[PDB]
């Protein structure tokens, strides 16, 4: 885990100039820059040290990625604390996050084969948090945001900062938790799963201007598929696109994932296997 004096990063950020901002966020400005002479492009977050809430963030954050590698991870390259500052260092995703190719964008629409794909990476990152670290990781902040892409659309799950480890936003929150106040980690398959129906359907995973029925993604798109009616809420450019069997195979898949009851939900493990299954159904 590299530590970067403050200089570096003002140099990487060419000054934090306004040019390189990628968005603000509730820790901070995301800058895009470049480190090492130019021939690594990182992301930076600032954030304010004066937050408890953000002291926290980055402070997890920092314990959580420094010792995790995978593949559908995004990477920390190092942290500057320097001034009694909060800056982190990741890889740069030069595709941005999932949600800006879903809906309310200009972006052009992915084709399904690329959806799926998308949805399978992420799965193996999140199975690798379940099963790959040293105890189970709960991210706890699943979301179409927090899913980035690299320049060839390689998946990351990104964003650990509400996660916790050890033996013990509004659309993607396991109602369970509010009644058998547990973590666990089918709280991130039920967060997942609303992903899935998101990747399916192209709108949000709240709506709150909708008939009350609609509202929630997670309650609707089970609903609709029950009620055979699930490609009307489509999104339109896959309509089509999807055989049977894979239609079937992914929307059961993200139908088990948002069920009432943990215990009821699939493992990561089984989620990611039913995807692979449903991407060579699609074939
Ligand atoms: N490694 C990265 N590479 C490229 N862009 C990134 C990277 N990390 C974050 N971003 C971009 O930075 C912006 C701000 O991200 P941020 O983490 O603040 O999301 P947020 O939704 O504001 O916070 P949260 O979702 O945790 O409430 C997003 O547009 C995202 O595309
Ligand atoms: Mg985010």
């Amino acid at each position: 885990c590299r530590h970067f004096s403050f200089a570096e990063i003002k140099a990487a950020t060419k000054n934090f100039d306004e040019s390189r901002v990628l968005g603000v966020g509730g820790f901070g400005k995301v800058y895009r820059g470049e480190i090492d002479g130019g021939t690594t492009k990182v992301a930076i977050r600032r954030g304010n040290p004066m937050s408890e809430q953000g002291v926290h963030e980055f402070q997890t954050e920092i314990e959580m990625l420094s010792k995790l590698r995978h593949r559908h991870l995004v990477s920390l390259i190092g942290y500057c604390e320097e001034n009694c500052e909060m800056i982190l260092v990741y890889d740069y995703m030069a595709h941005g996050t999932m949600r800006e190719h879903l809906y309310k964008t200009q972006n052009p629409s992915l084709p399904w084969k690329q959806r799926l794909e998308i949805c399978i990476g992420a799965a193996r990152g999140l199975h690798y948090l379940h099963t790959g670290a040293k105890h189970t990781i709960i991210h706890r902040d699943v979301k179409t945001t927090n899913i980035l892409l690299d320049e060839k659309w390689v998946a990351k799950v990104s964003d650990f900062g509400l996660s916790k480890t050890g033996p013990t936003s509004f659309g993607y929150l396991d109602p369970e938790y509010f009644r058998r106040q547990q973590l666990t980690e089918k709280s991130d398959v039920y967060s997942f799963g609303v992903v899935l129906f998101e990747a399916l359907c192209a709108r949000p995973a709240l709506n709150p201007t909708l008939a009350k029925e609609q509202v929630s993604l997670a309650e609707w798109a089970p609903y609709c598929y029950k009620k055979g009616m699930l490609d009307q809420i489509v999104d339109p450019y896959l309509k089509g696109k999807i055989t049977p069997e894979c239609f079937k195979k992914f929307a059961e898949t993200a139908m088990k994932c948002v069920l009432d009851q943990g215990i009821e939900r699939p493992s990561m493990g089984d989620v990611l296997w039913n995807l692979e299954f449903a991407l060579q159904l699609q074939e």
